[PDB]
This record gives structure tokens, sequence and C-alpha cells, in this order.
């Protein structure tokens, strides 16, 4: 139909602290999920079934990532380090060192050739996935470093900061292309490419989410009703059906909202503490939810629209 109509199926329980990330494989078949606890865990993306859990960082996880293949996890944690994991044998491949703070996003580009990480250090790395050395450093902010994301043919990565600023680089030079949004503030806490990547979705510290044109560099949309004035909340584009935008809330709801005419949706309650952290099925109409430390929960939510 014209709208959504999301349904709690599982609610995913394991985690002993805030839940920071959840991302589905590419294949359809996993959600990974990081969190406080310094854990990675794998469940099933129909069932919710527990398949895992993959350990080896010191401190707190703030972000994973799957390759394109769907046999590779990155990590990003507190410990100032990333991880490459083999999902099947649970083994940490490499740890990529040289940030000097937290390690907050990451993720790989589409050939699965190199991760971008952003950290609490201000800085943008890429790194080689088979050797784990650091490729380049982008001193890409003035303050820390909310997202980093890479466009379909993998020539661009976004950036954002705490800084206000969304800035577009250049993936083999390291240099800057566009800084997109200019603003002392407020904190551009996500940015991620649309999935033709025309287009950049980018989250504010205000309790707004817009939609720009990277080309022409100008806003297209405004979603709003939601809160968000504190955490890194993720945003993505629901496709699979309708043409939703879906994004995590500090009043514990997920709020999907129609891409096109900006109208609220849906509001997904189950949630008893802050949603940090949303995904979309890549083939199904599925949302995977996660909160923070009063919950602690992963809730899987489908939709015949
Ligand atoms: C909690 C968290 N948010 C982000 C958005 O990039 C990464 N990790």
């Amino acid at each position: 139909g014209s709208k959504p109509n999301y349904a709690l199926k599982f609610t995913l329980a394991g985690h002993t602290k805030a839940v920071s990330s959840v991302k589905f494989s590419p294949n359809g078949e996993w959600l990974a999920s990081s969190s406080a606890d310094k854990l990675i865990k794998i469940w099933g993306a129909y069932d919710g079934k527990f398949e895992k859990t993959i350990s080896g960082h010191k401190l707190g996880i703030s972000d994973v990532a799957w390759s394109s293949d769907s046999n590779l996890l990155v990590s990003a944690s507190d410990d100032k380090t990333l991880k490459i994991w083999d999902v099947s044998s649970g083994k940490c491949l490499k740890t990529l060192k040289g940030h000097s703070n937290y390690v907050f996003c990451c993720n790989f580009n589409p050939q699965s050739n190199l991760i971008v990480s952003g950290s609490f250090d201000e800085s943008v790395r890429i790194w080689d996935v088979k050797t784990g050395k650091c490729l380049k450093t982008l001193p890409a902010h003035s303050d820390p470093v909310s997202a980093v994301h890479f466009n379909r043919d993998g020539s661009l990565i976004v950036s954002s900061s705490y800084d206000g600023l969304c800035r577009i680089w250049d993936t083999a030079s390291g240099q800057c292309l566009k800084t997109l949004i200019d603003d002392d503030n407020p904190p551009v806490s996500f940015v991620k490419f649309s999935p033709n990547g025309k287009y950049i979705l980018a989250a504010t510290l205000d309790n707004t989410l817009k939609l720009w044109d990277y080309s022409k560099g100008k806003c297209l949309k405004t979603y709003t009703g939601h809160k968000n004035e504190k955490y890194c909340i993720f945003a993505n584009f629901s496709v699979t059906g309708g043409k939703w935008i879906v994004s995590g809330s500090e009043d514990n709801l997920v709020y999907i909202w129609n891409l096109q005419t900006k109208e609220i949706v849906q509001k997904l309650q189950g949630h008893t503490d802050v949603v940090i952290s949303t995904a979309c099925h890549p083939t199904e109409n599925i949302i995977a939810s996660a909160a923070l430390e009063n919950d602690k929960t992963i809730k899987l939510w489908k939709s015949d629209c």
C-alpha cells in the first residue's frame, strides 16, 4: 500500500550495555550488532536467531560495517583501533592502528579493498583491507567525526562532524571536493550517500534531517517530527517497498517518512531508551532498531508495504 505497516516480529536480547549500531549483511542472511559491552553479535535476519559473539576489542564499539560479499566486518572502538573480522571463523584478521582517540564510525567501499574511519581525533583515515596499513590521514574536521560513507562507485567519501560541516573527499587523492554544509553549528551527527550517489542525507542536532543534491549543493527535502539533540543517530533510505526515510529518535520511537512528501507515515513504539541505530533489509521490508542502556535490545519489524 501507500503507507508501511511495520509490526514488531522479534526482540533480540544479549548485549549487556547500550547497542551502538545494527547493520544487515548485503546477502540479507545476517544482522550484525555492536555495543559499548565491547562485543559484536551476529543474528539471523529473518528469525532473530542468535548465531555468535565476536570478541577482541579492549573497550566499547561505536560502529560495525559489512564487506560487499557479506564475508568480513570492520568495527570501530574506543580502544583507538578498528578490527577486520572473518564472520565465518569469528577471528580478527587485522587490527588497524593510527587514530589517537576513539574511532566512532567506519565503512567499506563497494570494492571492499578500502575501509574509511572517523575518529574523536578529528581525522578521517583510509585503510588497505589486504595489508591493514593506513594509506591516507585526512585532517577532515575540527571536532569529532560523526559519520563516514563511500558513494556507489567508491570515488567519493562523505564525512560529518560536530564542527557543523559536511565534506566530500576524493578517495584517490584524499583532497576535499566540496564543503556541502558550512555552518559553525548545528553539529552534523550523521551523513550518508543515497543508493544512486546523487543525494546526501544529513542529520543535525536540531531535530532535523535534510536531503541534499550533491552536484548542486542545495537542500531538496527536510524531515522533522522526531527528537535528535544529543546522539549520532543513523538514518536510512528504505527502498524494498515504498520509498521512505527511516531514523531513530531520542523519544524512543522509530520514525518513517515518505521521502517525496516529507510526511511522517509511521512511528514504531516498543523501545524503552533512545533508538540510536536503524537498518533496512536489502530485499525484504524489514527494519532493525537498537536502543541505549535502559533497553539494550534490538527489534526486528516487518511490513507488507
Ligand atoms: C553510535 C554511532 N552513530 C554513528 C553514525 O555514523 C556511528 N556510531
